[PDB]
């Protein structure tokens, strides 16, 4: 009955890690059935991320020139199609541990499941939100690259990203599993730079009545605001309008907590505006935002 | 490359993933080779939570009263015996996807992975440490009981923790895998709470180390201390005394920063007395102390399983 931030086991993705080459680069590939994804990149090298082009790099390529390795063994690449930003190599063999998938595009402000990844093996995994800037703000160093954030209902696996690039700021950059980027994005050592970042109004509500569901109910107050009056103040503090949708949103975790959101938008309103009194919220000595009303109530 | 916290991956666990019932008492188990285990408890029905003869009514218990599942397939348990508070159920079959594998004790500070399971499926994993008090601050709603804690080497997994049980606090108690709990407390519904937390020094420290590594590094001076005075000032804002031993465990972290532990406790010593003035570390508005010196190593050290 604690909150902590989770991700979803990672074990029917790990089933579908594999590690692919050209010459000197290596990233880890997704294999799904008889088809290899990951990003388009592992093809340049040195003076071609300098914008290359990738449909010339690709015709001068052989299947032999890609090694691509399921633990000791090699799979023979049979074919391959560049999509958007991936290429999706196909091979002679089916991975059987192949999970019940989909490929979905996911918003930003909503999070999911990472399993971050080196030369084809499992490192870790971590949950997180799709900044509303595009960006994710994970943990990637070189090499992570071609990653997947996934998320699970029930039994079927769904694949929302793969990691391609990190920003000048430290964050990351990815696409969806089609090919394409999160944001203005673009798979080339041009100098660029991530948007604004704004923070998750949505998120952040969600996660204070996760704090009241946890008997953590210091932060509330009597008054209320209109929706009017609370993004008046909380776009000053650089925090995402809210909409009439995200309060319905709320919903079911309202009914829960018998707390109205404009109320609650009062706490938080509160909140933003006079510091944190050095108290902690659900530990927490800041305000979160990756959790999703969805999470919450899943997790609570 | 940010820092965020990091569980292993749960593949493997995920593997022995069980569900075991007796009863209306249902909860999670762990499945290797030919043995499953789960909390005791399992047996109970009740007010037998309140103070009850497991030795008594574990007498009482035949092999097919356990409803072991596996998926949708049923686990022939054909012999069970007592092992401190875990129940240790034998099986017709042995699991093929049991990985390499060592029980381990943890001590207070330590971090780990916790596979929430519920009717033997895993619905989430995270990554939480071992309470100096004895407890884990967790996430579980009922259910979870015989959800595990591990951590991987290599190829190896060691498990460390299963859950039995939430304290009136709201954090949370279990064993490690020979039945023996952490901390002073007992599976049964009685009257125990928690003794006061402290913060793991050792592990702030650490997370430190991970922010200069990352090139977060605004926090240093050129000023050391001793244990001795940095402990004086810890012991103010409710941290755990540094020892010598504590000092050895970041020789790793202090060598690949070639800063010395206690110049180290110095800027520590000054966060505490002087706050962070608004400024973050690793972009927290507070310090962590729940990534440990090897939690470190590991994840600005890409190491895989």
């Amino acid at each position: 009955s604690g909150f902590r931030k989770m991700a979803f086991p990672s074990g029917k993705v790990e089933g579908c890690m594999v590690q692919v080459t050209c010459g000197t680069t290596t990233l880890n590939g997704l294999w799904l059935d008889d088809t290899v994804y990951c990003p388009r990149h592992v093809i340049c090298t040195a003076e071609d991320m300098l914008n290359p082009n990738y449909e010339d790099l690709l015709i001068r390529k052989s299947n032999h020139s890609f090694l691509v390795q399921a633990g000791n063994v090699q799979l023979r690449v049979i074919g391959h199609s560049m999509q958007n930003c991936l290429l999706r190599l196909k091979v002679d063999t089916s991975n059987p541990k192949t999970p019940k998938y989909k490929f979905v595009r996911i918003q930003p402000g909503q999070t999911f499941s990472v399993l971050a990844c080196y030369n084809g093996s499992p490192s870790g995994v971590y949950q997180c939100a799709m900044r509303p800037n595009h960006t994710i703000k994970g943990s990637f160093l070189n090499g992570s690259c071609g990653s997947v954030g996934f998320n699970i209902d029930y039994d079927c696996v769904s694949f929302c990203y793969m990691h391609h690039m990190e920003l000048p700021t430290g964050v990351h950059a990815g696409t969806d599993l089609e090919g394409k980027f999160y944001g203005p994005f673009v798979d080339r050592q041009t100098a660029q730079a991530a948007g604004t970042d704004t923070t998750i109004t949505l998120n952040v509500l969600a996660w204070l009545y996760a704090a009241v569901i946890n008997g953590d109910r210091w932060f509330l107050n009597r008054f209320t605001t209109t929706l009017n009056d609370f993004n008046l103040v909380a776009m000053k503090y650089n925090y995402e309008p809210l909409t009439q949708d995200h309060v319905d949103i709320l919903g079911p975790l309202s009914a829960q907590t018998g707390i109205a959101v404009l109320d609650m938008c009062a706490a938080l309103k509160e909140l933003l505006q006079n510091g944190m009194n050095g108290r902690t919220i659900l530990g927490a000595a800041a305000l979160e935002d990756e959790f999703t009303p969805f999470d919450v109530v899943r997790q609570c």
